[PDB]
């Protein structure tokens, strides 16, 4: 089970996900991670778990499309039996969708179909919502991006600041980003028709519940 | 794509599948070691590199049925893709066999069909054979243990210990093992009918020539 995880920057989620194959709980392993950004922490987290980094910078291609052809390139060096997104705030192209179709994963730190792009902490508090959380789904054309595989829940609450409500997703993250890893790594969870499938059964729009 | 060897000794196999899975010439990772003596070497050898190690001795167990069964049990948590036999000295059962079909390999000392058996390198000099070498293959429950898939000969002098000769097969031994694995991790090794077959082509008796 060889798991490629792209991120853009701390990686929090990336070493959950390290830690979670140490253990075993995923019975597999992170054979590298790529990166958009050269100082991302991550790449550290990475470095010193003895795992193959690499940086694929945006200035260094004149256009979106020959940007994922090299990284399609070089992460099918490692030939991934999933891709997972863990932080990754880049737009990956259709033809990058395509070629790791029902092998890719990300998670959006949202109640999704709510808040579907970006600052959504932001848009949580300030619109006062009640409940606020993430959602692990598969990546595909579709334009919402996916079906949904797992979603987790957190209260808010008035006193609570952009980086209180940040830091109390993450911690559900690092709790579901490996579960659902490890679901696919185990053969219990499948993408086909553009739905997502566990243990045979197809889940509903917002997830196993 | 996870690898899980059996070792009884020194390790030397295991070593050079650990370092080719280490430079992704071998794209997948020992996620696991056994060994049925706790003695071995090989066994420290995986503990330096951070892999998870298991030691089944078989006076702790009533007979071979009981012993295979924990011993699949123990391999199953870490959802092998292939297991290895790299220095495995202990026959294992047909139930073994069958459990792993198509995804167990060995590598044995000797040009099979020759010296199919114990004290290869001693029987090759005593019977003044001017070659001598290892035969990796998948194992099956078949008479001559399964199809071969490739060989590694080695020159035999006048002069040469059977230290000289064992020596200069364990240097091929290294770089054939390796070579098999990555076969496998590509999708490029298959095992169909009691058969190993390399890109689609069903590969001679003695291995790919
Ligand atoms: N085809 C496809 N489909 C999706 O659904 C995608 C989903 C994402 C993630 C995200 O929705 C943010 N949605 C995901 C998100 O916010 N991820 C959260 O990240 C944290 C990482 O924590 P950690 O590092 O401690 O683990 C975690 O808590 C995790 O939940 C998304 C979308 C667009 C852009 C973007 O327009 N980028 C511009 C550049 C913008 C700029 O740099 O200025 C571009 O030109 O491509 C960036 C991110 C990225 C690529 C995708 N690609
Ligand atoms: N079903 C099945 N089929 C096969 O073909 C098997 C093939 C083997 C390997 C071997 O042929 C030795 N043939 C293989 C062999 O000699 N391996 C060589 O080892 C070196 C290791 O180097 P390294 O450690 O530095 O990497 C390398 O150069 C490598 O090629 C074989 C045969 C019989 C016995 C045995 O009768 N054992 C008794 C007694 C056990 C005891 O005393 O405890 C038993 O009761 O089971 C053991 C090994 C083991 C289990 C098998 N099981």
């Amino acid at each position: 089970m060889n798991i490629v995880v792209l991120i853009s920057g701390n990686g929090s989620n990336l070493q959950a996900i390290i830690d979670a194959c140490k253990t075993n709980k995923i019975k597999g392993t992170v054979r590298a991670v790529f990166s958009n950004k050269a100082d991302a922490f991550g790449l550290e987290r990475a470095r010193q778990a003895g795992i193959a980094t690499h940086t694929l910078i945006a200035s260094a291609f004149d256009s979106r499309e020959a940007y994922d052809r090299e990284l399609i390139h070089e992460i099918d060096m490692y030939a991934p039996d999933v891709v997972v997104l863990a932080g990754f705030m880049r737009i990956l192209s259709p033809a990058f969708v395509s070629h790791y179709a029902g092998r890719l994963l990300n998670i959006h730190p949202s109640l999704l179909p709510k808040y579907p792009g970006l600052h959504t902490h932001r848009q949580a508090l300030e619109n006062g919502d009640e409940e606020h959380g993430t959602s692990v789904h598969f990546v595909t054309d579709e334009l919402d991006g996916g079906p949904v595989i797992l979603q987790a829940k957190v209260p808010v609450f008035a006193g609570d600041s952009e980086d209180d409500i940040t830091a109390r997703v993450q911690t559900q993250e690092h709790a579901i980003y490996p579960l659902v890893i490890s679901w696919f790594a185990d053969g219990r969870l499948k993408m086909h028709e553009n739905a997502a499938w566990l243990d045979g059964q197809r889940l509903p729009p917002q997830g196993y519940a």
